[PDB]
């Protein structure tokens, strides 16, 4: 039906339909009597793979053949979503299944919505990861990602009575067409132990050993026949482990609990042992594959043919643990060894927030990893002689940089060593990387100026316009054709559309049925009721008091209470949709979902507002919901403190995708109003320097709650069980938060707010206007390719050069 999901030839449709019958017979072993829609999406899935397999097995046999310079990607997080669809994009087959699919009298689309998330990761980290897998492999780049592959991901969230509740996301049950056990690539990994010196230097014997099984999955290339790997570990106990026998054998959950789940802690650092594990596990199998693929072709080559890319600190133990084979195993003397460390890893910065910053307890590591501490202190040592050295006198300096914390616990600083072993450090957008140069990495950037880098965040346009948004991707292709998809910057032709009658009409009526489709999976799924001709005002990522969706909420309340003050004066309608996972431990996250969900039961049930104001929970928020919503958007809300949201990447996707964005000046939101110009932004609210400025001479709440009289009427209806008849002090720890201890200030930029909220509901009543604006956005949101940031991060961090050359087919 449309031109950028490729050709039905007849010859491929016949074979697609013939492979699927096959697999459905031989694969699932059913007849079609009593196959279920399952079957039909794993015989699809089936036939999709195949495509991949000649592809993969030629790229990985290109690259040992060339050897290039290899890219390892190490993570502990990969959100890929679903698989189905994004193979058939990158693959040119989705027209030609369509067609395959509908021959047999099945419709693609209800197969789609079968197929499980994989969703191993939280949110913006392990999404970002996902994106650079699918950049990396689209810009020809011998790339690998590694990480671990968790039996359970991120849980599946219920709401029961207006609270979260978590379910295990048991998301490997019916199996995992995708990815292939390698057993035979089974390596094994150390913990606990102890350390003997000898004549021939340091040994770590006495060790328990854990297995790592790794599992690959194909990462395929836009259109160029580049299939790369994404490589997950899984925990394996040795057969010998324990070995009265039944509880031997029962005892093997121990080692395997290693892979068992994901830490469900967004932007939170909680320093477990298990966690711990974790980051160790995947860093000691990775480094043992990195250096057997390096020696299958001296150590002074090492970094002309291996970069690690460490994804935050997470990875960290990789730069000790290089360190450790190097000298213990290898025997380079230090000064080399480190040489070769430094100049191989490169670390990325994701968050400034001091409760997310990774700082373990030394008896921790003393007990599990104790060469690791020994190798840890000596870089240490050496590295605090160098800044003495650069300093001499500056104490406080030493203090200060020390990867060693003081204190009634002494910790070891996670950053400070990245910084430390890493020839390249980068925050995620400019904004953020030059808050690390100025306070919390001001005395390394003075050491080490040149590490400093910046490589601002990005999405792949695969996944998130033309996968999720065909009719947007379509109308576009008709005037400037399908180069855009591999080159986003071309989007910046549209603005010689922006006063083009026919293309101001076709982008308003895709948003249109973008809606539309919407307001009917919210009827069909979760039955209930929306006006599809409302503003569809979004708010969407994972719950968190910088995220400031309490300050969307005192915004909702004051538009419900001007309704109930004039309820005959005509107001622009909104469709109020929040959503987003608070994590299981975080007690405020979890008072604001109940608090979202309490508005909604009074506003959407009183019958003076009408149609005219509604709030939804959206329930469940993961990487589908969010290529189901994103497309319906009309407002963008990016409205964290100045300061905290370190990129973000759902901004990105919302300003791709036709919606509008209202937000403060922080992280990506900068230079997303920088490309598009300020006039077609809502910007509001307190610069870096105002919060600054405020905290100097201290934030007092009360002064807001007096001057302000329609937040003072809130907080008396918050306080007083407005919104909780039953339970009227329900919401007291919220009040007595914003009241006596908001980090994240969050009456000091409510009045802004609401007045911006006021400019966009007036342009929303002017849909020409606003399409337009909506143009001019879309037409400068290139810079936001994922594509941009892997091909810098190649050229200024790796060393190697990305290709749109297509491998032969
Ligand atoms: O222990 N943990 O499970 C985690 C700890 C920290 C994070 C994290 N830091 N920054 C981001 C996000 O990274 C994203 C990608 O750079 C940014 O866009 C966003 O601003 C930032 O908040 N996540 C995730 C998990
Ligand atoms: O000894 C060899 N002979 C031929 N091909 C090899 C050899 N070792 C590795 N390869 C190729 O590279 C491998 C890719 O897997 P890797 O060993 O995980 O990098 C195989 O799939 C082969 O295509
Ligand atoms: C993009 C995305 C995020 C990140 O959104 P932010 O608004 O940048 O925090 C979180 N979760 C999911 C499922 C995503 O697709």
């Amino acid at each position: 039906q449309i031109s950028v999901r490729g050709l039905a030839g007849v010859e491929n449709v016949t074979e697609l339909k013939k492979n699927f019958n096959r697999h459905l017979h031989f694969t699932l072993v059913k007849d079609r009597n009593v196959a279920t829609p399952r079957d039909y999406y794993f015989a699809l899935a089936h036939t999709v793979r195949d495509h991949l397999v000649g592809r993969w097995i030629r790229t990985q046999q290109h690259y040992y053949e060339k050897d290039p310079k290899r890219i390892y990607y190490l993570s502990l997080e990969f959100y890929m979503g679903r698989t189905l669809q994004n193979t058939m994009v990158n693959l040119a087959l989705e027209n030609a299944c369509d067609e395959a699919t509908y021959q047999l009298g099945l419709d693609m689309e209800e197969l789609e919505e079968i197929e499980e998330d994989a969703g191993l990761g939280n949110g913006g980290l392990g999404r970002l990861a996902a994106c650079f897998l699918d950049s990396m492999a689209t810009l020809g780049l011998a790339a690998y990602g590694y990480g671990i592959r968790y039996e359970f991901g991120i849980f599946n969230q219920k709401i029961c009575g207006g609270w979260q509740m978590e379910e295990a996301d048991d998301w490997l049950r019916y199996g995992n067409p995708w990815e292939k056990a390698r057993p035979e690539f089974t390596l094994p990994v150390h913990f606990y132990g102890r350390v003997e010196h000898t004549s021939q230097g340091a040994k770590w014997v006495d060790t328990q050993v854990v297995l790592a099984m790794p599992y690959d999955t194909p990462v395929p290339g836009y259109r160029n026949n580049v299939v790369n790997t994404m490589r997950l570990w899984s925990a394996k106990a040795p057969n010998d482990f324990n070995l009265g026998y039944i509880q031997a054998v029962l005892d093997r959950n121990l080692a395997e609990n290693i892979s068992r789940v994901l830490y469900p802690n967004d932007n939170f650092f909680e320093g477990k042992e298990l966690r711990l594990k974790q980051e160790y596990f995947v860093v000691a199998a990775t480094l043992q594959d990195i250096i057997r693929r390096f020696k299958s072709s001296n150590f002074d080559a090492f970094p002309d043919k291996v970069a690690i890319q460490l994804n935050d600190t997470h990875p960290s133990l990789a730069i000790p643990e290089l360190m450790r084979v190097l000298v213990d195993l290898e025997r380079l003397d230090w000064d080399k060894a480190w040489e070769v460390t430094v100049k191989t890893c490169a670390y990325t910065n994701h968050t400034v927030l001091p409760e997310a910053l990774e700082r373990w307890p030394v008896h921790l590591l003393e007990t599990l990893l104790p060469r690791h501490l020994q190798i840890i202190y000596e870089i240490n040592q050496r590295f605090l002689n160098r800044v003495a050295a650069a300093f001499p006198g500056d104490v406080d300096r030493l203090r200060r940089m020390s990867l060693v914390e003081e204190g009634a616990v002494k910790r070891i600083n996670m950053a400070h060593l990245c910084i430390a072993g890493s020839h390249a450090v980068n925050g995620v957008a400019r904004i953020h990387s030059e808050i690390l140069k100025k306070t919390i990495f001001k005395d390394f950037y003075e050491l080490e100026p040149h590490k400093f880098q910046n490589k601002t965040n990005g999405i792949t346009p695969r996944r998130w316009l033309v996968l999720c948004n065909p009719g947007l991707a379509e109308i576009i292709a008709e005037r400037i054709g399908e180069e855009y998809i591999s080159d986003l910057d071309q989007l910046r032709k549209l603005l010689s559309y922006v006063d083009d009658e026919a293309f101001i009409r076709d982008v308003a009526k895709v948003k249109q049925e973008n809606k539309l489709k919407f307001a009917a999976y919210l009827e069909r799924e979760y039955k209930v009721h929306i006006n599809p001709n409302s503003l569809f005002d979004v708010q969407v990522k994972r719950i968190h008091e910088y995220k400031r969706q309490l300050l969307n909420c005192l915004h909702v309340i004051t538009l419900y209470n001007r309704i109930k003050k004039e309820p005959n004066k005509f107001v622009v309608p909104r469709t109020v949709m929040i959503g987003g996972k608070a994590a299981p431990g975080y007690h405020m996250a979890k008072m604001i979902i109940k608090l979202i969900t309490a508005i909604g039961d009074v506003v959407n049930h009183d019958p003076v507002v009408g149609d005219r104001l509604r709030v939804i929970f959206l329930e469940n928020y993961r990487v589908s919901l969010a290529e189901k919503v994103i497309p319906a958007a009309d407002l963008s809300e990016q409205i964290s403190t100045a300061g905290t949201e370190a990129s973000g990447t759902g901004n990105m996707k919302f300003m791709l995708n036709g919606a509008l964005t209202i937000g403060t000046m922080d992280g990506a939101n900068v230079e997303m109003a920088e490309e598009a110009g300020e006039e077609n932004f809502f910007i509001f609210g307190m610069r870096v320097e105002d919060v600054d400025r405020l905290d100097q001479r201290g934030y007092n709440a009360q002064e807001y709650y007096d001057r302000i009289p329609e937040l003072r009427q809130i907080i008396e209806q918050l306080s007083s069980g407005f919104f909780s008849p039953k339970q009227p002090d329900l919401f007291k720890d919220i009040v007595n938060m914003l009241m006596h201890h908001d980090r994240f200030k969050v009456f000091a930029d409510y009045e802004e707010y609401v007045k911006c909220q006021e400019r966009v509901s007036a342009l929303y009543k002017n849909p020409r206007e606003w399409t337009r604006m909506v143009i001019r956005n879309i037409a400068t949101s290139g810079k936001f390719s994922s594509d941009r940031t892997i091909a810098q991060y190649a050229r200024e961090i790796w060393g190697v050069e990305p290709s749109r050359q297509r491998l032969p087919a």
